[PDB]
């Protein structure tokens, strides 16, 4: 149907905007602390602690399969990256501190993304 196509074009454009959002958030992580999944070879107990692991590479795979239907779903995954780190690592660690800085800096980006998603529809 033509409606299915129109819907698919909207998803494609959302995907375009989320890719740009993703790039901007990932620049707020210059140490690449959140670039890849936590290694279960190197942190064998991780899944005892963290039930839904997340990282930027995993988001990017979902993104490129057009697997985010709306900004809320994408933000859920970004929040997992931050929140998982802030539970697993103590306050006095470079990891926890990196998460706080990512959260703080990403807030700005996500605030305008929401306006853009609403504005363009």
């Amino acid at each position: 149907s033509m409606e299915q196509v129109a819907m698919e074009l909207r998803l494609t454009e959302l995907t375009r905007l989320l890719r740009s959002v993703l790039d901007q958030l990932q620049d707020k992580d210059p140490a690449r602390i959140f670039a890849q999944p936590v290694s279960l070879k190197e942190v064998p107990d991780y899944l005892d602690h963290i039930k839904h692991p997340m990282d930027f590479a995993t988001m990017r795979k979902r993104l490129e399969a057009q697997g985010y239907k709306n900004l809320h779903e994408f933000e859920e995954d970004f929040d997992l990256i931050i929140d998982n780190c802030m539970k697993y690592n103590a306050r006095d660690t470079v990891f926890y501190r990196a998460a706080v800085r990512l959260r703080d800096q990403g807030g700005v980006v996500l605030r305008q993304a929401r306006r853009e998603v609403d504005s363009i529809g």
